[PDB]
């Protein structure tokens, strides 16, 4: 059991996921920020397991009224939730209530949504907690699903330590991460993987983010002002950048 996935998105068309795959099975999951499959070079996932994302409450390109049979037809074995309600204006006693109409029934492993590493109150961890309170029980989940950039790896490992610490029965997962613009992503991944596979807890992680440098500054410009391109796990060309080959 490998825990590392491909966060992939939208625009990725040129790329193979399969780059990322050598068949030693450290790789082991692609999701896409949406309910569709994810547009690939190849028409596949590279052998990887395709987990959906209902990322939004509703969107043109994830219409929530399409979760279930999306989830149906392919067949998905895990489903991620909304990203980053914490700090996108909706109450934690909205998300649960959408999560119980909508997720809910999805028959699979549930990851509860994406939150920020804000330590402010009703954002963060502090806005999951008033979530789960609001859920009281009644939303249907397997995993937590955490984000986190900042400096440095001795932050990034301090902050699991909390979400743990926290939730200690808890299975997480980490939809996205790496360092701010600046960092060495190279130092950080190199020191963060072997931190992640050695806890039981962290089921699977995903770095931030799964494209190429000339993808990420023509679709993501924003992206590139706060990461930077150091994070890409592929090259310009579609094969593996430096931070690509720590995948393997
Ligand atoms: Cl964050």
């Amino acid at each position: 059991s490998g825990k590392r996935g491909l966060a992939w998105p939208w625009y990725n068309s040129p790329l193979d996921p399969g780059v990322l795959n050598n068949g030693d099975g450290e790789v082991v999951a692609i999701y896409d920020w949406e309910t569709y499959a994810p547009p690939t070079s190849t028409g596949g996932t590279g052998g990887l397991g395709f987990i959906g994302m209902q990322g939004t409450m509703d969107s043109d390109s994830s219409p929530v009224a399409q979760l279930a049979t999306r989830q149906a037809q392919q067949g998905w074995a895990t489903v991620f939730s909304l990203n980053e309600p914490d700090i996108n204006g909706i109450t934690p006693a909205e998300a649960a209530s959408w999560y119980i109409e909508w997720v809910n029934p999805l028959a699979i492993k549930k990851a509860l949504p994406a939150v920020t590493s804000s330590t402010t109150s009703g954002q963060g961890l502090s806005w999951l907690s008033e979530m789960i309170s609001a859920c009281a029980g009644a939303c249907y989940f397997d995993y937590i699903n955490l984000h986190w950039y900042g400096t440095s790896f001795a932050e990034f490992q301090a902050y699991i330590e909390q979400a743990h610490n926290q939730f200690p029965s808890y299975t997480i997962v980490i939809s996205e991460f790496a360092l701010t613009n600046g960092g060495n992503q190279v130092a950080f991944f190199e020191s963060a993987f072997p931190f992640l596979d050695g806890l039981s807890y962290v089921l699977l992680y995903f770095p931030f983010v799964a494209t190429s440098p000339a993808l990420l500054q023509a679709n993501d410009p924003g992206a590139v002002t706060t990461v930077g391109t150091g994070s890409c796990l592929y090259t310009n060309a579609g094969g593996p950048s430096s931070v690509g080959n720590l995948m393997y």
